[PDB]
């Protein structure tokens, strides 16, 4: 990350002239304004409207853009509750009031199309992606080909991980564009091809130790981790919507069973690195269309309250909402998320799901037409 005073040298030098002052919307997108950096260092970092308060800890250079830097903001006379960033921070603050620090990672998938939007060949997008992100302070492990690719970023404090996921989403679209190539984070862009997921690894820490670990434990799972996983499991449909916010999200489901497992393909929750310090939980429910903040904040809610009831952990080996109408309702009736996040926030994202279904009633798809000549 980039010191404010450091920015101000880069501005007077004339190396940086743009600061993207962003928040993150429901869709998971960077939204905001593009300030002339002189204005930003003089009164723009203070506050601007749309109110956005820049968080100078989030200030980065943006190597895949000339003269350009960015900062993420808190949206405000207090913090607006249904802002995804704010929603994730709230859960995390619960966690720290218990001495617990969440540590998280995202296996972000996408599709590289050969045409513009209008090994060597892949790397013309992937290599800059890796290199520029790394040069933005984001801890890139690398790329793995699943034209379906995947970006590995080293785990981090959950709020870091969310920012990274977001920024890397952004960088990929931009770098692909500049490379004349399309990229989509669609969970299912076609029937014939694989779904793109966003697997989410999680673990809790306390003052430095892996709270999820009992060296004692049969496979390495401590008391608290079991309560945690049991919560994720109990409330998987409550927050299915934050994993699967669009119509198209449910077509990846052709990894949806409310079970945990260390070997299964059907379990919505894989157990990784059994036996070790790096013991953690993998949620495989989300596709790559998801909002990181919300998906993270949703599970932490379920994980926290799994602990606060000392809920018991069933053996490894019902179903999550199979569509968006069901998932929306499952959120509406989520008295868990209601208390965890607030009645107003839940109602807000319920309405968000409502608008998404209604948006469908107002366009006539190609599939209707084709199937409609009988
Ligand atoms: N304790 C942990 N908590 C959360 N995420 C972790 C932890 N340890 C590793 N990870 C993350 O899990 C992801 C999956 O990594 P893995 O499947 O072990 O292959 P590799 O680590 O060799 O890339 C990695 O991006 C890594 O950052």
């Amino acid at each position: 990350t980039l010191a404010l005073d450091d920015l101000k040298t880069r501005v007077e030098s004339g190396e940086i002239d743009t600061v993207l002052v962003c928040i993150v919307d429901m869709q998971g997108r960077l939204m905001g304004k593009r300030l002339h950096a002189r204005h930003f260092v003089d009164h723009g970092w203070e506050e601007t409207h749309c109110i956005m308060k820049p968080d100078l800890a989030t200030l980065r250079c943006v190597p895949w853009l000339e003269g350009t830097a960015m900062v993420l903001c808190d949206l405000l006379h207090a913090e607006v509750p249904h802002a995804p960033r704010a929603i994730l921070k709230r859960q995390l603050a619960r966690l720290e009031a218990m001495g617990l620090e969440a540590i998280m990672a995202t296996e972000l998938e996408f599709f590289l199309f050969e045409k513009s939007l209008d090994t060597t060949k892949e790397e013309h997008v992937l290599r800059p992606l890796r290199n520029h992100l790394h040069a933005a302070g984001i801890p890139v492990e690398g790329t793995k080909g699943e034209g379906q690719e995947e970006l590995n970023i080293r785990c981090a404090k959950a709020l870091d991980t969310a920012d990274y996921h977001t920024i890397a989403k952004h960088a990929t679209k931009e770098i692909a564009w500049q490379q004349g190539r399309a990229v989509t984070f669609l969970s299912k862009w076609h029937h014939a091809h694989a779904g793109s997921s966003s697997h989410i690894h999680q673990s809790l820490w306390k003052q430095g130790l892996p709270a999820f670990h009992d060296e004692r434990d049969a496979l390495g799972m401590s008391a608290l981790m079991k309560h945690y996983l049991a919560g994720l499991l109990k409330y998987a449909p409550d927050y299915t919507y934050f994993l699967a916010p669009y119509l198209n999200s449910y077509k990846r489901f052709q990894p949806t069973r409310t079970v945990w497992s260390v070997d299964n393909r059907t379990a919505g929750f894989r157990l990784c690195a059994e036996g070790t310090r790096a013991v953690r939980i993998e949620c495989r429910i989300g596709g790559s269309d998801l909002n990181p903040y919300l998906a993270m904040a949703g599970q932490l809610a379920a994980g926290i309250k799994g602990i606060e009831e000392c809920l018991a952990l069933p053996p490894p080996a019902g179903l999550i909402p199979q569509n968006l109408r069901d998932a929306m309702e499952a959120l509406r009736g989520s008295t868990m998320l209601r208390e965890a996040m607030g009645e107003d926030v839940v109602d807000h994202y319920v309405r968000a799901a409502e608008v998404e279904l209604e948006d469908f009633q107002r366009v006539v798809s190609d599939y209707e037409v084709a199937r409609g000549f009988e």
